[PDB]
């Protein structure tokens, strides 16, 4: 809507207070005009019809329990936009400042969040397995990254290309978490997963096997479930990414870590310049090696570490 840009205040899912960019026109709307073509957050009102209604508030104060998921979806979408713009010089998910839209309170007791090809959608969780999904910055960044992938490499969501698609979302979801410096770690979804259990997460990049996911190509899932194991086999790539950044010895192969910033530069270049819709793990290795070569030279430590990391997880 057309209005005056202002700043409101509210509390997120985890009870933390934060300022959010809003727009005033009779009501105060969750519309941030400071980032690209704007960030819009909608209320799906427990229904499944999308996008729902643009979030309207009477006083620009968002401290009601019902407001929490909206506050975080709006705020974290902004942080993710900032990461891509400041770190990778990318304007929104399409590279042309496309408006970012999110809907919260989708369905009832919905333990899922997703990118539907046009916008992000967040369930409230059932209160047991998940609390409102937008409360996790790595969750929000994971979802917005699916949009980035769709506009660039276009990795098909099935088998190996799909596992790469998933890993890319986990990798950048984690890098955004570190960017925001919000209790960063190499775990996925820890802030909104199982509120009754502390110390766990949905997936682990540092040790995928902790939750039963493969950490070596020899242990890859070859079945048909989960679109060919896209959320399972992503563990193989997540482990490789973790090793490239942090280093370590995995299955007898030693990797010298080169840091998170270089990891991000290498994978972003691979995603935007070399990967294609049908790329498999072997092609990802080639793309990553070429990207590191472009950026640091064929005889650099960076290229060496990328090769070692993929050797460690069995991807040739
Ligand atoms: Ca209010
Ligand atoms: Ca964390
Ligand atoms: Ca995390
Ligand atoms: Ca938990
Ligand atoms: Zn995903």
């Amino acid at each position: 809507i057309t209005g005056t840009s202002t700043v409101g205040v509210g509390r997120g899912v985890l009870g933390d207070q934060k300022n959010i960019n809003t727009t005033y026109s009779t009501y105060y709307y969750l519309q941030d005009n400071t980032r690209g073509n704007g960030i819009f957050t909608y209320d799906a009102k427990y229904r499944t019809t999308l996008p729902g209604s643009l979030w309207a508030d009477a006083d620009n104060q968002f401290f009601a329990s019902y407001d929490a998921p909206a506050v975080d979806a709006h705020y974290y979408a902004g942080v993710t936009y900032d990461y891509y713009k400041n770190v990778h010089n990318r304007l929104s998910y399409d590279g042309n400042n496309a408006a970012i839209r999110s809907s919260v309170h989708y369905s009832q007791g919905y333990n899922n969040a997703f990118w539907n090809g046009s916008q992000m959608v967040y369930g409230d969780g059932d209160g047991q397995t998940f609390i409102p999904l937008s409360g996790g910055i790595d969750v929000v960044a994971h979802e917005l990254t699916h949009a980035v992938t769709d506009y660039t490499a276009g990795l098909i969501y099935q088998n190996e290309s799909g596992a790469i698609n998933e890993a890319i979302s986990d990798i950048f979801g984690t890098l955004v978490e570190f960017y925001a410096n919000k209790n960063p770690d190499w775990e996925i979804g820890e802030d909104v997963y199982t509120p009754g259990i502390s110390g766990d997460s949905l997936r682990s990049m540092s040790d995928p096997a902790k939750y039963g996911d493969p950490d070596h190509y020899s242990k890859r899932y070859t079945g048909t479930q989960d679109n060919g194991g896209v959320h399972i086999n992503s563990g193989i790539i997540n482990k490789a990414a973790y090793l490239i950044s942090q280093g370590g010895t995995h299955y007898g192969v030693s990797v010298v870590g080169i840091g998170r910033d270089k990891l991000g530069k290498i994978f972003y270049r691979a995603l935007t310049q070399y990967l294609t819709p049908t790329s498999n793990f072997s092609q990802l290795r080639a793309a990553a090696v070429q990207s590191a070569t472009d950026l640091y030279g064929s005889t650099s430590q960076e290229v060496a570490s990328v090769k070692q990391a993929f050797d460690a997880v069995g991807v040739k």
